[PDB]
């Protein structure tokens, strides 16, 4: 008997990017081959962008098929893996090892929602 | 020793953020044609809330991918859903409920809890 409803889903958004990682995982409606000290990263363009200023500003703009990125020597794999595990699980581990190279890369790709309060 | 973050709102920022690039034409890859209307959309997300879009989606050329949805989809039933898709929110109200329903069912939307329709009764 109301005349409006506004439903509201609190695992949407979760299902969601859970799917788009086992899209990464399993390397099915990727877009983007990121580069890392030689290393293939799959990803999604669009949800790079969204979590990093940096990788918006290199891709928006290549509309074309597929899209490969090459990111400098000051970027490493023990700071970028767990970057794009952030990104695409919403979970960010961090250790005595890598927290100084994870740091690095969260400032050189200006990672957004990371506190600088967990370093 | 580890220290483990689990953010809780970052997977809301995302698809908040997605739905910032879809209402702005900015890093879309598939267009849909619903009443003839175009509906800019990611190809990925798409597939992730449809049964219907995934089975359309998968396999297909890197290039723009056009997928035209048929008469019985219409812009007041499934502009709430790409809205829904993009957003985890669905307004219903007793105008677009019918059509609304109708388009969950066609493209078998998920993760919309079919017991709110029976609000608008």
């Amino acid at each position: 008997s109301m005349s409006v409803f506004a439903y509201e889903s609190s695992v949407h958004s979760t299902n969601v990017l859970l799917s788009l990682n086992d899209q990464r995982k399993k390397d099915v409606l990727c877009d983007v081959t990121i580069f890392v000290e030689g290393q293939r990263f799959r990803a999604h363009r669009s949800v790079l962008a969204a979590c990093s200023s940096y990788f918006h500003s290199r891709i928006v703009g290549q509309a074309d098929g597929e899209l490969n990125i090459t990111l400098p020597e000051e970027v490493t794999v023990k700071g970028f893996e767990p970057l794009i595990q952030f990104a695409y699980t919403a979970k960010l581990i961090l250790s005595k090892e890598n927290v100084d190279e994870v740091c690095k890369c969260v400032e050189f790709l200006s990672v957004h929602n990371i506190e600088e309060s967990c370093f």
